[PDB]
This record gives structure tokens, C-alpha cells and sequence, in this order.
């Protein structure tokens, strides 16, 4: 969808009215703490619609914004990025800032995610039709931008103690729920593309396409925004007591001169008994760069470990050239199955072939 960089446009109305609509169909039984914590994300209403727009002009983002896509139908060296993974890592940083009353920050953050559920909502996004591929991706976009306003819904048909939000909360393995709740407004969307949505169709399909997915996009968001503040008003632990497939990294750069590197960059970890795996640190993109935030994520040879398994963590570097670079991180979060179970400033040099340990 549309944004703009001050928090408006098609991605903001999304947001908004999802909180618009949870207000709405929030029944009469929904916990104290639940209503609280959604006063407190209405306070931060600004930074909610200024996350839901950023990916699109974060100066860090992948030149084709390769992870804004996600088809729902379709050990060494770092993982990809996809618009399904994102929700999870922002989710993951929002319930993360949220837990320390950081809600300005976390709402930013619950904005991000929201802006990849919102963009796995369009037509075009999880068929994969870029705007390389097809004139009509910005031209949809731009029609619905232009027609935002008579797209808004205001409920998601049901009480949030009925079917559709109920649903929401029967799974506490977040990662597992939002992976199939995506999917199924993403295959919706997939579906819309390809029976009224692509330069095959006509202006009515268009209208009809748009009609649909931005009521999906803000339900869906409203469904998501339900489970968080569930999340953060129990304080769910989605990762508890499962095995760790993957880790992901989240790399704050300092802003510093000079602070970013072109070095290679490995991240590491071993065991209570001793086992070590590494891996590079190697995006598509340009890695590192002074005041960047970098996502890394590393599959494990040993698909049967628990966190508390993992006892240390480092991240290394080695010397590209004959002259040792120096890289300066301003912090690092590692997050395992929904959970940030690393959050560790570090703010210092890591000059030539050195290690850092994080853990
Ligand atoms: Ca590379
Ligand atoms: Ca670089
Ligand atoms: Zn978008």
C-alpha cells in the first residue's frame, strides 16, 4: 500500500482503523489490562502510523524492498527476509519494548510490523508481482491511495468474544499463529490479484479488488493488534520450553564516522557442552553501513536445543584487506521463537580480526 514517510497515506488509515475497529468489538468481558494497555496505544497513535509507513523510506531498506513480498504458497551463512518473517521480528521488538514500558518505541515497532501485514495484503505482494513485473502494481496502489477514505471499515463483523477474535488467542505459539493468519489473508490477496486486481481487469474489478483487501488489510490488522495487547497484558512467553530452530539477530550500527564495515562478520554461539556453530553475516544488500539496522537470521545444525542450552554468543570479525577495518555496533537484540532473549548495548570498536561476546 501507499505511505508517507510522516505517517499518513493508505498504510496509516490501515492501522488507524484497526484501532478503530478493536474498539468497536472489544466485548464487554475483555480483561482491565487489556483496556489500559490500548489507552496507552492510542497515546501513541503517532508513532503507530509512523511505523506503519517507514519500511518504505527506511534508508536501510533492500533496493527491490525484497522483503515487503511473501507468496503463502511458495547453516552457514544467514537467512532471507520475507514480509511474514518481519511480522514476527517487529511483534517480536514491540512485545520486547513494551515489557519495559517503553511504549513509544514499541508501538513504532508494532507499526512496522503492521506495515508488512498490511503490505502481504495487497493483491500485487503475495503474487509477487513487482512493479518491475506489472505497470499496474504502482497504478493499484495509487487508485486505492486516492480512495482510501471509502474503503474504511469500522468493525470486524463479530464482539472480540466471538469466533474470528477467540480464534486469535487459542494458540499461545505466536510465531505458529501468525505464520497461517497471514497466510490466509496473503492467499486471499494472492487470489484478488489474479480475479480483479492485475492490468488484465477492469476498472470495477479494481474497485471491487481495493473494496476487499483494505477491509481484509484493516480486520487482519485489528485482529493482530487484539493479540498483542493479550500479549503484553500477561506477559505471554511464545517461545517457552521449545526448541530453538533458528536465532535472529537485530544489529544497531552506530551512527559514528566510520563506524560501519565491509569486513567479513560472523556470529557464533556454543553450548553447555561444548559445540560451536558460526555463521557469516552476509545480506543481499550492503551490510554494516554507519547507522544502519541490520536482520540476520541462522538456521541450527542441532534442531533440539532449548535457549538456556546456548551459553554463549559473540559476534567476529576478519580483516577483507590488508587493513584491519573497525566497526563500531550501537547494540544488539537476539530474538529466539517470539522472545528477545539477548538486548545487549555494546557501543565500542571492534577493531581488526577481533571477537565480541554477546553472551
Ligand atoms: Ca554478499
Ligand atoms: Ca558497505
Ligand atoms: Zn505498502
Amino acid at each position: 500500500w501507499d505511505g508517507k514517510i510522516d505517517g499518513t497515506g493508505t498504510h496509516a488509515m490501515i492501522v488507524t482503523q484497526g484501532v478503530s475497529i478493536l474498539e468497536n468489538d472489544l466485548s464487554k468481558n475483555e480483561p482491565e489490562s487489556v483496556r489500559k494497555n490500548l489507552e496507552i496505544l492510542k497515546e501513541n497513535m503517532h508513532e503507530l502510523q509512523l511505523g506503519s509507513t517507514y519500511p518504505d523510506y527506511d534508508k536501510n531498506a533492500y533496493d527491490l524492498y525484497q522483503d515487503h513480498f511473501w507468496d503463502p504458497d511458495t547453516l552457514a551463512y544467514s537467512i532471507p527476509d520475507t514480509g511474514e518473517s518481519q511480522i514476527r521480528k517487529f511483534s517480536a521488538l514491540a512485545r520486547y519494548e513494551w515489557q519495559r514500558g517503553n511504549y513509544k518505541q514499541a508501538t513504532f515497532y508494532l507499526g512496522e510490523a503492521m506495515h508488512y501485514f498490511g503490505d502481504i495484503d495487497t493483491p500485487y505482494h503475495p503474487a509477487n508481482v513487482t512493479a518491475v513485473d506489472s505497470a499496474g502494481h504502482v497504478k493499484f496502489e495509487t487508485f486505492a491511495e486516492e480512495r482510501k477514505e471509502q474503503y474504511k471499515i469500522n468493525t470486524a463483523g463479530c464482539k472480540t468474544n466471538e469466533a474470528f477474535y477467540t480464534d486469535i488467542l487459542k494458540n499461545k505459539d505466536f510465531n505458529a499463529w501468525s505464520k497461517e493468519y497471514a497466510r490466509g489473508f496473503a492467499k486471499t490477496g494472492k487470489s484478488i490479484y489474479y480475479s480483479h486486481a492485475s492490468m488484465s481487469h477492469s476498472w470495477d474489478d479494481w474497485d471491487y479488488a481495493a473494496k476487499v483487501t483494505l477491509a481484509n488489510s484493516q480486520k487482519g490488522t485489528a485482529g493482530y493488534i487484539y493479540r498483542f495487547l493479550h500479549d503484553v497484558s500477561e506477559g505471554n512467553d511464545p517461545s517457552v520450553g521449545k526448541n530453538v530452530k533458528e536465532l535472529v539477530a537485530y544489529i544497531s550500527t552506530s551512527g559514528e564516522k566510520d563506524a560501519g564495515t565491509d569486513d567479513y562478520m560472523y556470529f557464533g554461539i556454543k553450548t553447555k557442552d561444548g559445540k560451536t556453530q558460526e555463521w557469516e553475516m552476509d545480506n543481499p544488500g550492503n551490510d554494516f553501513m554507519t547507522g544502519s539496522k541490520d536482520t540476520y537470521t541462522f538456521k541450527l545444525k542441532d534442531e533440539n536445543l532449548k535457549i538456556d542450552d546456548i551459553q554463549n554468543m559473540w559476534i567476529r570479525k576478519r580483516k577483507y584487506t590488508a587493513f584491519s577495518d573497525a566497526y563500531k555496533p550501537e547494540n544488539i537484540k537476539i530474538i529466539a521463537n517470539g522472545k528477545v532473549v539477548v538486548d545487549k548495548d555494546i557501543n565500542e570498536w571492534i577493531s581488526g580480526n577481533s571477537t565480541y561476546n554477546i553472551k
